[PDB]
């Protein structure tokens, strides 16, 4: 069967599963070329690490790097779909495939326990699994990105929702395939989705991690832990800043302080990384069209960076580190976003998004590049793929 991009109102359904390895592995040598000894001595590195939210993203980027980089022991856990014989799988169901047999290859622990991180069935799933290997963690990185929670104490199923409060947040988006330049809206959200999302994207359940974790001994002497969160640019403050993204985003950080005054062997931060495509960008307003016009800005100046070349820098320049230290900002957070949000960067992004219109899209920004990385999120347009093939399966993955 030949498998291609079946792309259906901005979601992308099926997978490539020699794409999906091809794109671990593409990551892999990255990763290999980068963390050399000349960066990886002088410094700690990882031993055991559990990586929640492992399957793909920064998730998949940041157990890549420890394994392969830091050559460390890591338990991955995520929410996938399997494959069939003849049913494809979530891309993440691939990619975690493609990490255990290249990490089984070179000699390192991975384990990856399927299943849902917000219930308390996963958590126990680890807690016997290190357990049972003996040695504790050194770093929990904290991953998930997911539209929906089952609250594991009340059994309540809590939606998410990406709105504005008080007014109306609307302008343009890209629809990054055809080139439309049009027009939509998010809506203000009233209060029942305010805290709902918070519920969902905040830190309530990375507490939940932590705590548990403590109490069964299984954390090291200082262990670092972190969540991802993203800040933005001047244009999406009204959904990132002050919007119900923004309100979630708030809980997440007074809950990286929460948690180093309560257990003070423990070091908590939560990362803000660069902005990149993922599934919510398509119907969330001036988030593709910004990115679209971002990546033509920094592909330019060369500080262009993907998943892999962002958590690489994490961690060989903020945690494992020479000097020891974790430079964080006023707030107490890492930054790796610092170069998107540098100003040479933000003013030259603002001028190219007001002077793109119905049919420059594809000619002075970035459409090519953020269709690749969102193709890529799924196995296609993967280089050395030939994608004319037809496929064997879609439970396996070979070569
Ligand atoms: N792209 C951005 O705007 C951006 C930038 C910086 C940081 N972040 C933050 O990074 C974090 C993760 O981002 P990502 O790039 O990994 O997104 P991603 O969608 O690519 O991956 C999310 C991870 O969650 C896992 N999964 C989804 N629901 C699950 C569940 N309920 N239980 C177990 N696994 C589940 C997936 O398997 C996947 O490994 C998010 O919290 C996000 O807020 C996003």
């Amino acid at each position: 069967m030949i498998v291609k991009p079946m792309v259906r109102n901005n979601i992308c359904l099926n997978a490539h599963p020699q794409g999906c390895k091809k794109g671990v592995e593409d990551q892999i040598e990255y990763t290999k070329k980068r963390i050399t000894a000349e960066v990886k001595a002088g410094a700690k590195a990882p031993k055991n690490v559990l990586v929640l939210g492992c399957s793909n993203g920064y998730g998949l980027a940041s157990r890549i790097t420890a394994a392969f980089g830091y050559g460390a022991a890591t338990i991955g856990v995520s929410f996938e779909k399997a494959g069939s014989e003849t049913k494809y799988g979530t891309p993440g169901w691939y990619n975690n495939l493609a990490f255990d047999e290249a990490a089984k290859r070179e000699g390192l622990y991975s384990v990856t326990i399927d299943g849902d991180a917000f219930s308390d069935e996963i958590k126990a799933q680890v807690i016997e699994e290190a357990k049972k290997k003996g040695i504790k963690f050194d770093l929990i990185v904290y991953s998930l990105a997911s539209p929906v929670r089952t609250d594991p104490d009340t059994g309540i199923m809590h939606k998410s929702v990406l709105k504005p409060f008080g007014k109306t947040f609307t302008g343009k988006t890209v629809d990054p395939f055809t080139g439309e330049l049009k027009e939509i809206s998010a809506e203000p959200a009233n209060d029942e989705e305010a805290a709902a999302t918070v519920k969902v994207m905040g830190g309530e359940d990375w507490e939940r991690w932590i705590k548990q974790l403590s109490k069964e001994g299984l954390l090291e002497e200082g262990c670092i832990t972190l969540a991802y969160s993203y800040i933005g640019p001047e244009a999406t403050q009204a959904l990132y800043r002050k919007g119900t993204i923004g309100k979630a985003k708030e809980h997440l950080e007074a809950t990286a302080h929460r948690l180093n005054k309560e257990n003070p062997s423990i070091r908590a931060f939560v990362s803000v990384n660069k902005g990149l495509v993922t599934r919510a960008s398509a119907v969330i307003p001036v988030i593709p069209l910004y990115l679209a016009s971002l990546f033509k800005v920094m592909k330019e100046k060369g500080n262009h960076e993907g998943c892999i070349e962002q958590i690489t820098r994490l961690y060989a320049e903020r945690l494992y580190r020479k000097d020891g230290t974790i430079p964080v900002d006023e707030e107490n957070r890492i930054r790796i976003d610092d170069w998107e949000l540098e100003e040479d960067v933000q003013k030259a992004v603002s001028a190219l998004m007001e002077k793109v219109t119905g049919e420059n899209a594809e000619s002075l920004t970035d459409l090519a590049g953020y269709r690749h990385d969102f193709l890529a999120s799924n196995g296609f347009d993967v280089e050395g793929i030939n994608y004319e093939a037809e496929v064997e399966r879609f439970d396996r993955i070979l070569e």
